């Protein structure tokens, strides 16, 4: 009967780059945007729609580290951002903080989604470490207008990526591995939408867990075999890259696929990780999906809200 429409907007060039790895990885049923002030990198983006802001500011360059002239390339370009969503359900915009166009736009594009009803998520990074005390502060200024911009936001310090590779992993896999906490964040919500559950979760749980709430989790956990329950649901609340850990949600959408077998046990067993890793008594909205076509193996999806 309803069939929600979520886009992923970009804004910069981190954003854009996460946008074109995700298209490459391939996501159907989402619809991408591209918002950027360079024009050089948005003709390279594989984009469906690209909107290049502030090229009267810019004269097609990037914002150079300004947060102010990718706010202003924003917002004077509010149509034709307001044309790009228009239809949009739910709207996630990712960006990277600290530089130009995306501090500055990327909470003017939120806020435009918001004010055009659609339930907006911000998943966006911080800056290494390495690149300095001005560009953390510039990130951070940014990070609170998203959250004052958006239904929720998910942070990822870039500071994290040391934590999960070895001396030789590619910078390039290394920002894969970012991609994936918005990568499989929108592929779970439109998993959930595409089919109804033996007990259905649908948009408007997702409204329910993410409207108005601030800091988000959003995680993914699949095992197989012995204790496999929990082993999902310990994974699909552990992310080393989030800010924003499971210790006091107090609000949680969790689904559990699985084949034919999944017993009620274990999905008792999975939901209780959940209680107990938060710590609060936490309002769950449990769904669980029988797709048959899954032998052994087991699917927890889990957003988290309520900080
Ligand atoms: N994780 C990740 N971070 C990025 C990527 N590209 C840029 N960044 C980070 O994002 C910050 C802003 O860079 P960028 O998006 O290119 O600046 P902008 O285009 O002016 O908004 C940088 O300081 C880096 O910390 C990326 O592809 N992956
Ligand atoms: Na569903």
């Amino acid at each position: 009967s309803h069939m929600a429409t979520l886009k992923v907007i970009g804004v910069g060039g981190g954003g854009n780059n996460a946008v074109n790895r995700m298209i490459d990885h391939g996501m159907n049923n989402v619809e991408f945007i591209a918002i950027n002030t360079d024009g050089q990198a948005l003709n390279l983006s594989k984009a469906e729609s690209k909107i290049q802001i502030g090229e009267k500011l810019t004269r097609g360059l990037g914002a150079g580290a300004n947060p102010e002239i990718g706010k202003k390339a924003a917002e004077e370009s509010r149509e034709q951002i307001e044309d790009a969503i228009q239809g949009a359900d739910m709207v996630f915009v990712t960006s990277g903080m600290g530089g130009g166009t995306g501090t500055g736009a990327a909470p003017v594009v939120a806020k435009i989604a918001k004010e055009m009803g659609a339930l907006t998520v911000g998943v966006v990074t911080r800056p290494f470490s390495f690149e300095g005390r001005k560009r953390q502060t510039q990130a951070a200024a940014g990070v609170e207008a998203m959250k004052a911009a958006v239904d929720t936001l998910i942070v990822i310090p870039n500071d994290r990526l040391l934590d999960i590779v070895d001396k030789s992993t590619p910078m390039m896999e290394a920002f894969k591995e970012a991609d994936n906490v918005l990568r499989q964040g929108v592929q779970g919500i439109s998993d959930l939408i595409a089919v109804s559950g033996e007990v259905n979760l649908d948009f408007a749980d997702v409204k329910t867990i993410m409207s108005n709430q601030g800091s988000a989790l959003m995680g993914i956990g699949v095992s197989s075999g012995e204790n496999r329950a929990v082993e999902a649901a310990k994974k699909a609340i552990s992310s080393p890259l989030l800010e924003t850990s499971i210790v006091g949600a107090q609000g949680v959408l969790m689904n559990i696929t699985g084949g034919e077998s999944l017993s009620l046990f274990e999905a008792q067993e999975a939901a209780d990780i959940v209680q107990d890793a938060a710590d609060e008594d936490v309002n769950m909205i449990f769904g669980t999906v029988i797709n048959p076509e899954l032998q052994d193996e087991i699917v927890v999806t889990v957003i988290a809200t309520g900080f």
